[PDB]
């Protein structure tokens, strides 16, 4: 059993030195790239929400970069995700992806920025092959806590979308994971 | 396979109509009952921390009551826990047990009050037989989220103690679960 690499839209394995737009399998109105947006009800001084657009006919996504434990980006392995964009002095800390506190209204955790690299908190994700088409993102929060009899004592969950203030907000879901591709820039 | 009931210190199955002190297997200085205390750094207007005393030679614990989905309190089944004590008008809401947000310093979630009954949030626990002596409490937060390939798609973890401001604070742990007994009142 050897670790499978993750590929971009062009077949080339994923570079930790490269940046990628996270684009959806879905087309037109069922499409829209992942981007960094302002959560309607956040008190953060920076944009701290991970959203996707409502249609793929408009702005492109905010590019990201992946940070493996390793030197290689493989499927089903813990990694960090980080928006790769210039930022005001104030907001330089709000680019690393993480999963937030339990949101009672949505009954799940939402994806936000303000995470940290290489630490056993809420900032670890995985890339895996989707059951339908393409790739899924997984969130594995609480790597510091033993999940009893779970795969490698580890709580993991699929990443999807909820609608928050009429925008597509990425969040942990049970069904309809966001099927995505990675388009190098 | 039939569901096993949980017993008090006297053998009698646990009543939802009764109250119990949660007492430790450990004796003297390795002992101390669970109680409702004030978290040093909480902004709650009420006491909202689940602690245990430093020694069993002192005050007794704060009594609790258990609220099964069922009508019966069995091992390995989701239930709510609630301190059974009179309260000021202001604090009547802070008696139901729940697990808090991820605490970065302790790298785990701490046990607090302010939970809710019969809802798929952070307020569900389990009673199970300890691996060493007696019973363990389990926290199963996020019952609304599918834990991938986990026992019944469910993240659960053992309840132990961290030391916070020199007090024993109950919290999710990996080793040394708090071994407890239930002493009816």
């Amino acid at each position: 059993p050897l670790p499978k690499p993750v590929l971009d839209t062009n077949g080339k394995e994923l570079n930790p030195d490269s940046s990628y737009r996270i684009i959806s399998i879905g087309r037109g109105a069922l499409g829209g790239d992942v981007y960094l947006g302002k959560s309607p009800n956040s008190d953060a001084p920076c944009p701290d929400g991970v959203f996707r657009y409502n249609s793929d006919v408009g702005p492109s996504g905010t590019p990201v970069r992946f940070i493996p434990l390793s030197t290689n980006i493989f499927e089903d392995q813990l990694l960090n995700i980080q928006f790769n964009i210039p930022t005001v002095k104030l907001c330089v800390s709000y680019t690393i992806w993480k999963v937030g506190n339990l949101n009672a209204y949505f009954r799940t955790m939402l994806l936000e920025t303000g995470g940290t690299i290489g630490q056993a908190d809420n900032s670890y994700f995985k890339i895996v092959k989707s059951s339908k088409i393409g790739y899924n993102l997984l969130s594995c929060p609480f790597t510091s806590i033993i999940c009893l009899r779970c795969p490698e004592d580890q709580f993991c969950a699929k990443v999807g979308v909820v609608i928050q203030n009429g925008k597509r907000r990425l969040a942990l879901v049970n069904e309809n994971p966001l099927d995505v591709l990675f388009q190098e820039v």
